[PDB]
């Protein structure tokens, strides 16, 4: 596998706050189609790595979705953060806004300039977002089906119909989300997709921001999270049983996953 990195995963390598790799990052001067942006990257991975495009929610900006930032990256991905031409975009909106922060991710991998110069396999990309931009990265994953995972936080999207989605797609929701509640979103959603890789994990006793920066899961969504990426977006079946487990947890209210391997 010429895209496999760093060295062979555990629980606990997975469940720490930093995987094996260092982190430097770099605000967008420029940013291209949005309104900000931060570039999280790992200093000595050994080879090329994917790129991955977070969103924030409604009025929400990076603050919101940064801890995943020098997470993913600790294990070999480039990471952009954005902030949104305005705090108040639609989903649709925010998947145009991703996909441009990813077109300048792979022109930065060109830019002799960059500190990501040459890092980068613009090939193999990925999703990640919360809330409406859940339902943006979804979106993403709909009309872009070359991105290789994606893995938005409590979903929102005025439809739940994604069966048009072909990505190995993780769902991160939220027991008591009360802002897009699960049953009318994150699980209508889910049950939607009908030709990938998917995955269903309810946070306990979440609320709308139980994936955000600051929640009190970190150890158990960012093993989920960067053993998912490492699993579709490097093809590294080392990561298959944590991509593909039930975790068996208490933190865990409702676990659904189907066509993992
Ligand atoms: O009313 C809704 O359905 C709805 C309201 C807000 C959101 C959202 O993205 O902002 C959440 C905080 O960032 C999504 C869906």
């Amino acid at each position: 596998n010429p895209y496999a990195r760093g060295p062979n995963p555990t629980a606990a390598s997975l469940e720490a706050s930093a995987g094996p790799f260092t982190v430097r990052s770099f605000t967008v001067s420029r940013p291209s189609g949005y309104g900000a942006g931060t570039v999280y990257y790992p200093t000595n991975a050994g080879g090329t790595v994917g790129a991955i495009a977070i969103v924030p929610g409604y009025t929400a900006r990076q603050s919101s979705i940064k801890w995943w930032g020098p997470r993913l990256a600790s294990h070999g991905f480039v990471v952009i953060t954005i902030d949104t031409n305005s705090t108040l975009d639609q989903p649709s909106s925010r998947s145009s806004q991703q996909m441009a922060a990813l077109g300048q991710v792979a022109s930065l991998n060109g830019t002799s300039s960059s500190p990501i110069y040459g890092k980068v396999d613009t090939a193999r990309m990925g999703v990640m977002g919360w809330a409406m931009g859940g339902g943006g990265s979804l979106i993403s994953a709909a009309n872009n089906p070359s991105l290789k995972a994606a893995a938005p936080q409590a979903p929102w999207d005025s439809s739940t119909n994604f069966s048009s989605v072909t990505v190995p797609t993780l769902i991160f929701a939220c027991e008591n989300d009360s802002i897009a509640p699960v049953n009318s979103s994150a699980l209508p959603i889910y049950d939607s997709m009908s030709r990938n890789a998917k995955q269903f994990l309810e946070i306990n006793g979440g609320s709308h921001s139980c994936a955000n920066s600051g929640n009190s899961n970190q150890a158990l969504i960012g093993k989920k999270g960067v053993a998912w990426m490492k699993r579709f977006m490097d093809n590294d079946t080392r990561y298959s049983t944590f991509a593909c487990e039930n975790p068996n947890s208490t933190r865990v209210s409702d676990f659904r996953t189907a066509n993992c391997s």
